[PDB]
């Protein structure tokens, strides 16, 4: 039994974005690799730069295989995102640990039945303040959106003194808050 890699519920794809002004936004999105096992996840995570060490303007994106990390994808166009906004000091304190936790919420299917509503997650490294978001497939499903946001907020360890917002991509305003 000790020779079988541990298969994830889904295959995931990790994307990288670099703000090169000579290309279109979409041409700046690059697929890095895919994995579908625990071991291959850690092999890739241990290979790549921490989000706190990326140049401002880059993104990582982890999405279920077959969902591109853009609003235009069939599974994102009716959806939205749970947004965490980081201040500039939280790049040192919280960015990397929040991001790795977000990645585990995804590959570990941490939102019960509603993990089917998850499309992926995105971290934006920005001089103006970093951002992490979980993208879900349908803003009109209030049960799935709300329960993902409650669990997400607790897995991040945010206190109720903090509130986080859900924004639909079509607007991208707050449609849900937990």
């Amino acid at each position: 039994e000790h020779y079988i890699k541990h298969p994830l519920q889904n295959r995931w794809a990790l994307w990288f974005f670099k703000n090169d002004k000579s290309k279109t936004w979409q041409a700046n999105l690059r697929l890095i690799s895919k994995f579908d096992t625990v071991e291959d996840f850690w092999a890739l995570y241990n290979h790549i730069q921490l989000s706190s060490n990326l140049m401002p303007g880059c993104d990582y994106s982890l999405f279920k295989d077959g969902i591109e990390p853009m609003w235009e994808d069939e599974k994102n166009k009716r959806g939205g995102r749970w947004l965490i906004t980081l201040n500039k000091q939280q790049r040192r304190s919280d960015l990397d640990r929040f991001w790795l936790e977000t990645l585990l919420c995804l590959i570990g299917e941490s939102f019960d039945d509603y993990s089917d509503d998850v499309c992926g997650a995105v971290v934006n490294v920005r001089a103006k303040g970093d951002k992490i978001a979980i993208w879900t497939t349908e803003c009109e499903n209030r049960d799935a959106v709300t329960h993902i946001g409650r669990v997400y907020k607790e897995r991040l360890g945010l206190p109720p003194k903090i509130v986080i917002g859900y924004q639909s991509h079509a607007d991208t305003k707050n449609r849900f808050v937990v």
